[PDB]
């Protein structure tokens, strides 16, 4: 697998998330694209030891950072997982965190076989 090759997955894989949208039609991405500010939350930034967004696991895919698709999903894991510890079970944020990571584990499992 070329870089160049990569690169065309790991976008593939960033648009599926991006682009989903729930039953409502709303698109579940647009929180997540970037942090939240530290002066307005300064809570979250004490709890989440490695703040992440897809705004900057955009650019590392555009800056050719990952290595594998594992080393992307490694990111999204982070993300989710953090959401998941900021916000309570069943919260939307909550959900809408299960959700990218479940739109990206299909979509890869697509791509992959
Ligand atoms: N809650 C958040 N949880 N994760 C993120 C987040 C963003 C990017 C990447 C990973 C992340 O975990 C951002 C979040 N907020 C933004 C919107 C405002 C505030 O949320 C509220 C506030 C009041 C009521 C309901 C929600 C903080």
């Amino acid at each position: 697998m070329s870089p160049a090759y990569l690169k065309e997955i790991l976008e593939q894989l960033l648009e599926a998330i991006v682009v989903a949208t729930n039953p409502s039609g709303r698109l579940i991405s647009e929180l997540f694209q970037k942090l939240p500010s530290k002066v307005q939350y300064p809570d979250y930034y004490a709890i989440i030891k490695e703040p992440i967004d897809l705004k900057t696991i955009a650019q590392r895919i555009q800056n050719g950072s990952y290595k594998s698709i594992h080393a992307m999903a490694k990111d999204i894991d982070l993300l989710a997982k953090n959401a998941k510890t900021y916000n309570e079970p069943g919260s939307q944020v909550f959900k809408d965190a299960n959700s990218i990571k479940k739109i990206f584990y299909m979509k890869k499992a697509e791509i992959e076989h």
